[PDB]
C-alpha cells in the first residue's frame, strides 16, 4: 500500500492526477491530487483552489477530516497530514497564481504538522516550518510556525479577536496572518482587510489570488 | 405582577422610548432582552436582528441560532425559539431597514409574518418561514422567494440546493435554491467581486454589494 | 392568571368557534397549537389527531410520535408526551369519528382514556394505552383490545409480537399481537389486498379497507 | 495470504458458483459477506441490495445504512461506506435486476457507476450518487434522473424537496424532488393507492406498482 | 392550591390510603406516589415498593434518577423528584419489610435527607444522609450507608475497588459494599450466593431475600 | 507474524494451556484469552469461563459486546472479538461443565457461529447459530437457542412477552425462555428458584446451579 | 415564591441560614445561605470559603451549573446567577478575612453577569460592576470588569496563556487577576504567584486568604 | 518492514541517543512519539510521564488521560491505552526519577509493572494498576500502596473514597482512600501549606512539598 505520493512515483504512475493512498493504514484510502511533474513531481497536494466555487470558510470538523473534490478544489484534512508528517519528514511547496499571468512560489525544508505530539488534537495541529528557499512569492509562512490551527469554530489564535473570524477563513493564525490561503474568493484586489486568499509578501493583503495549492513531498 | 410578552405590550405599559427592554416570550420565569424601535412608523417594533458594526460574526451554528446570540445594545440575533414563541401566540407584521455606504436608506414591509406557523413542533417543521402580502417601501420584494423553507445552516443543510447554500453564502437563512435576501452573510463592507456572499438585497443593491446596517423588526399584525 | 391547559378551558375562555387554538399542557413556558372541534356533540374536544388529506406520512419514528409532528391546521400528531401530561393531570374522554370513501360516518366513544396512568415515568411505561367503557356509535370497538399496551414504533417495538407489528403495519400504535385498529397506518385510500397495513378501523370496514378521514378527540370527564 | 476486495477477485481466485463470500473492501484485518452472481451475464457481480421476501424492513436509518444492514443469504444492503470503498479503488458497473408479479423480469445497466467519486471525505459530500452512459434492458432509465444526489434518509434529509421526500416514500434513496426509482421503499407487494413509497420502478410499472424482487449489481468498469 | 408532598394532601382533606398526585417539581407538572395514611399516623409518602417480585430493579443510573414504575404496584419514585423533596423540608424515614414467614419488622430514621443543601445533586452524586435511628423490629442497616453516593452498575461511586451494585444485582448507596440492598434481585427467600437479594443484613442476613419492602417519607 | 486464533498459536509451538495473546480483529490491538490445548487434541479457544463465582455475569450489552473479565480466571471474551473469529473461518463448540458432586459432562456442536453471513453483527443481534449435536455428558440445550439474538436487561431481543433476560438473571440468546443459562446467578447448587442460575436444563435441571462452565471454541 | 433573598426577608425569615429560592421558576428551586445580619441583611450569597475542603479548580460545567453545599463552602452557579441580575438590579458585597484575625470588604453600587444579553452562553458570562464603596479592602472587581468568565476547559482571557490554569481557579480574567477568589486555598503566605485565594490590593499576591464570600442584595 | 513496538526494540534498531521516538505500540497503521532515556542505567527506557517546566497542566479529563496529552519533547503523558497495549503483550519493569528544588535526586524502582494484566477490555477493568517487587532506590515505596486500583480523574471517580480524591489532589491517579504520591498533581513549585495536592511523593518528600522534576520510565521485563 502507498501511504503517501512519492511511494506511487515508486509504483510506477508519473501522470498527475487523481490516485489513493493510505495514510491511516490499509482499512481506508482518502484520494489526492499528486503533482508529478512540477520540480521532479512525487507531490502530495493537501490543498487546491482555482474556480472559486468551493467555499473554504468552514468549520474545524471539516477542516479536519477533509473537504472537497480530489479532482478540483479541496482540503485534504489535518488529520491526514498529521498521519503522513508524524511517521516522514516533509518538504512544502506552495504554488500561486494572481489575475495577470504570473506565477510564484515558496518552499519550506521540512513541514510538520503537530511534531512529536502525543495527540495532535490536543496539540490544536500546531504548524511547524523550518528553512525557506525562495521563489516567487515571500516568506509569510515562517510567521504562523508554530501557532495552533484556528476556525471560528476553535479559536487558538493569539489575537483576542477571532482572527478566523475576520479573515473569512482558517490558518495557523498568529496575531493575524500574513498568509490566508483559505481566504475568501474575492477574485482579485478587494477593499476589505486581509480576507482574502492573501500572501502577504507577494501582492499584499488586498489582493485575492486566482490559484493555490499547497504541495508536500519526502524529505 | 403583569407581564408584557413582546414590545406592543410595553407601548401599552407606558414606555416609548427606543431601547433595552425585558420581555417574557416564554413565561415570567425567565425574560430575554429585546431592543425595541418605538419610533419608526408609529413605533411599537420588536427588533429580531440588529446589525451595523460587523464586529459580531454571524456564521454561526444552528444551536446558537435557534438559542440567539449577541447583545440587545448593538448586533444581535433573537433566536430561531423565541420567534416561534411570539409568531405562534400573535399575528404579526414584518418589516425590514436596511442602508448602504452611500447614505440611503430603504425598506420593504409584509403583512403577514410567522415562524413555522401553526405548527407542534418547529424542530420536526425546521422553523419554516412564511410570509404574506408585501408593501413595497425603498428595497425590492426579496423574501417572499423564501416563504416556506426551514431555515439551513452549515450544521443543518434544510435548502433545496444540491450544495450546502449556507455554507457557499457564508451566512444562515431560509435558503431554497439559494437565497435573494442574505442578512446573515460575512460583513464585507461594500462592493465585493464573489457572488451572493455578503450582507445581500439582491433587488435593492444586488449580489455583489453589502450592506451598512441591518435590521428586521416585527409589530402586531 | 391561570393558562388554558386543555381546550374544555377554551371553552369557558369564551370561544366556540372550532379551529386552533393553544393550549399550555407542561406550563406557562410553552405553548403548543391544536385543533379543537368545539361543534361535535357540544363541543369542547382537543384533538391529537388529525388525516384526511393522506399528505402527512405517519410511518415516523419514536422521537416524532413523542414530541409530537405535523401542522395544527391539517394533518397531525399532538405528540405522546403531550397526551400524557394531559391525562395525567385531569380525566379525559375519548372519541373518534371516521369517514370512508362512500359518503359515510361512524365514530366510537370510551368514557375513560389515559396514557400510562399512575406512572412515575411514561417514558419508562411505554406509553401505555388505557381505554375503558365503550358506548357504541358507527363503528366497533376495536380499541379495547389495545387497552394496556405499549406505544410502539418500527424504532422501538414494544408489542407481544414475535415480529415488529408496527413494521408489518406501515404505522405506530399500541400494538398487541397485532392490531384491530391502526389509525396512524398508511394512507392506501380505499381497499387494499396488502393485510391490515391501512389505516384500519377492523370492526367498522375490515382489514382491508382504508378510511379516508380520522381524528381522535378528547374532552374533560 | 492475498485477499480478494470485489468479487471479480473471486472470481480470479478460482470461484464461479454464486453465492455467500468473503470479500475485504477495508482490509485484511476484518472481511464483509455479500452474495456473488457469478452467472448472469458474465459473472462476477458484486450485490449491495438484495429483496424478494419484504421480511426485511428496509425504513432504516441513516446509520443503519451507513454501516449496512441484513443477511447476505436473503435480503440486505451492503452498507454505503462499504460501497464507498469499493468505487473509491476502483471503477465499476451497475445493473438493477427486477421482478414483478406477472412473472416478469426486466433490467437496466449504466457503464460507470460511483458514490462521492473522489471525495475526501464521503460524510461531507453526503454519498452522492453518479451513473453514466445507460444501457437499456427491460426497465427504462430512472436512475440518470438521481445522480449527484446524496445519499437521504429520515433521519438526514439531504433531498431538494422541502418536505422529507425519504419519509413521504418511506425509504432511503439519493432522492432529488423526488425519486423516479424507489427501490428501498416500503414492500406492498403489488398494485398500490398510495403515491410512490414501494418498490417502484418509475419507468417499467410506474410509481403505482411495488416489484417483487428487486437487486442492485456491481463489477469491475 | 398544589400539595407538594403527602402530608400536604392530610391537609388537603384526604386520609384514604391509595395513589395520589403531589406536586414536587411545581403547579405544571405532577408526578403519582402511592401514601400509606394508614402506619403510625399515616401522612407517608412512598418512594420505594416491591411486593411480586415482577419488576426489576437492576435498572442503570438514568432510570434511577428520573424514577422508574406505576404507583400503583412496585416502583421507585425517583431520586431527582426524592431531592426535590428532602431539599423543601425535612423528612423523617420509616422503611417497612415482610419475608416469607408472615412477619413483619421495620426501622425509622429521625432525619432524612438526599444530598441536603446541596446547590445541585448531580455533582454530589445524591448522598444518602439519616441521623438518630428509632429501632424497630429490624436493625439499623442505614447508619451504615449514611454519606454515601448512589451508585449503579452505569456509575460506580462506591468505596469498593469492584463494582459492588454489580456485585449485589441493585442499586444502593454502596459503601465497602451495603448492609441494606432494597433493591436487589427478587430470589424469594434463601439464597446461596452472597448478598445480591432484597436484603436487611440486621434482620434476616444476607441470604435472605425479603417477600415485600417499602420505604416511607413523613414530614420532620 | 500474529495468530487470531488460538488453533494459530498450537502450530507456532505452544501446547501448554493458558494466558495467550490472538489478534481477532488486526495486528494493531490483541484480546487475551485462555486457551485449553490439553482437552481432546487441544487447540481451543475459550469465549467463558466460570468457577469462583467472583465475576458477576448479570452485566449490560455493551459489557458482553466489548467482553469483560480475567483471562486468567472468570470472563467473557466480547461478542464482538466473537464475531470476528466466526466470521473468517469455520469453527466447532464444545462445552464443559460440572456439579458440585465431583461429576464432569459435556456437549459437542459441529458447526458454530455468531451472526453468520451477517453484513453488521449489530443489526442481527449476534444471532447464534448451532448444528449437529454429538452427545457428552449433558444433553442438547443449545439446539434450542439456535437462531435467537442476543439479548440483556438492556436490549430485550427474545420471544418472551417478557425479559427471558432479566428473569434469568443473566446473558444468553434467549427463546420462550431458555433451557441452558450458562450466564445466570452462580446460585453454587441447588436452589429453590426457577432457571436463574447457571443451568444446563438436560444434565441437572432448571432447580441446579453448576460449578464450573466453559465454553471453547476451536477451528472446523 | 421567593426568587432572591430579599423577597425571602419579606416572607418573613431573618435568620441566616439555607434557604430555598426559585432563579428559574416555580419548577426547580436550588439551595443558598443567605447573610441577613451583615448591614441590616437581605444578602444573598453566591461564593463560600472558610474550611478549605471543597476544591473550587472546577470545570466550566460546574461553575455554569453550581457546586458544592448550601451549608459550607459552594458556588452558587454562573446561570443561576444570570436569572437573577437579569430580571433585577442588584448591589455587590465580598467578605474577606486573613489568618489574623482581621476583616475587610469592598462594596459595588451595581452588579451584573452578562446584562442585556440575549444568551448567557454566548457572551461567556460577563461581569459588570460599577460605582465602588471602599471597605477594608481596595478596589480589584474593576479591573475585570467587562471580562468572560474563564475557565480551563475554556480560556476566555486575554491572556496568550491560559490564565485560569495558571491562577489555579476560574475568575473573570483579563490579562491576568487582580483578584483570584477561587484560587487554590494555600492558608496563608505562599512563595508561588498569584495562584491561590487573592485579593490584590489588600494582602498581595502571595497571601491566601483564610474565608471569603461574595454577597448580592436587591438595588 | 520490520517495527518498534517499545523503545527497547530501538536500542536493537541500532540508535542509543536519548531523544524522540517513533514505536508502534498498536501497530505499523499508526505510530506514537515518545521520549527515551537511552542514558539511564543502560537505557531502552520508553517514557510515559515526563514533567519539570510545570507549563503544560496535568488537571486533564480521563479522555485526555486515555489518549494521551503533550508534547514528546517536553512534558507529556503518553496515554493509558498505549500503556495497556504495551505492558498487553510484554513483561516490564518500572522506574520513577524524581527532583526536588535542592539539588537532589532520588528514584525507585519496580520488578513486574502492568496496567491492568490479562484484561479482556481495560476500560471494563478500569486501567487497574499492578506493581510487584520493589526495590528501593533514592525515595521510598508509594505505589505498592496504590497497585490494584483503578485510573481516576475528576470526569471519572473510581477511588475508594467517599469524596473524589482526584479532584481534592488536583491530579490523576490511581487513587485509593487517598494517594501516597500524586506524581500529576499541580505544579506548585516547592513548599505549600495545602494537603496532597501537588506532585507529591509521600516516602520522600513528604505531603507539603511539589517536585520540580518527575518522569516514569518502563523497560522491557
Ligand atoms: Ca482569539
Ligand atoms: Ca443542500
Ligand atoms: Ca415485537
Ligand atoms: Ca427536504
Ligand atoms: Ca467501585
Ligand atoms: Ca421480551
Ligand atoms: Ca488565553
Ligand atoms: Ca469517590
Amino acid at each position: 500500500q502507498p501511504l503517501d505520493c512519492d511511494d506511487i512515483y515508486a509504483q510506477g504512475y508519473q501522470s498527475d492526477g487523481v490516485y489513493l493512498i493510505y495514510p491511516s493504514g490499509p482499512s481506508v484510502p482518502v484520494p489526492v491530487f499528486c503533482d508529478m511533474t512540477t520540480e521532479g513531481g512525487k507531490w502530495t497536494v493537501f490543498q487546491k483552489r482555482f474556480n472559486g466555487s468551493v467555499s473554504f470558510f468552514r468549520g474545524w470538523n471539516d477542516y479536519k477530516l477533509g473537504f472537497g473534490r480530489a479532482d478540483g478544489e479541496y482540503w485534504l484534512g489535518l488529520q491526514n497530514m498529521h498521519l503522513l508528517t508524524l511517521k516522514q519528514k516533509y518538504e512544502l511547496r506552495v504554488d500561486l497564481e494572481d489575475f495577470e499571468n504570473n506565477t510564484a512560489y515558496a518552499k519550506y525544508a521540512d513541514f510538520s504538522i503537530s511534531p512529536n505530539a502525543v495527540s495532535a488534537e490536543e496539540d490544536g495541529y500546531t504548524l511547524f516550518v523550518a528553512g525557506f528557499e525562495d521563489g516567487g512569492a515571500g516568506d509569510s509562512l515562517s510567521y504562523h510556525s508554530g501557532q495552533k490551527f484556528s476556525t471560528f469554530d476553535r479559536d487558538q489564535d493569539l489575537f483576542v479577536q477571532n482572527c478566523a473570524a475576520l479573515s473569512s477563513g482558517a490558518f495557523w493564525f498568529r496575531s493575524c496572518h500574513f498568509a490566508n490561503l483559505n481566504g475568501f474568493y474575492l477574485g482579485g484586489s478587494h477593499l476589505s482587510y486581509a480576507n482574502g486568499i492573501n500572501w502577504a509578501q507577494w501582492k499584499g493583503f488586498y489582493y485575492s489570488l486566482k490559484r493555490t495549492e499547497m504541495k508536500i513531498r519526502r524529505a
